[PDB]
């Protein structure tokens, strides 16, 4: 979690969401 699926950095603030919102958070906010 914390964007481990998509990123080398970590953003736990993306946790706790439904799937598309999680993915958006990770790829556009955590590690664009």
């Amino acid at each position: 979690d914390s964007c481990s699926e998509y990123c080398s950095n970590r953003c736990p603030s993306c946790d706790g969401q439904t799937q598309t919102q999680y993915t958006l958070c990770c790829i556009n906010i955590c590690c664009p």
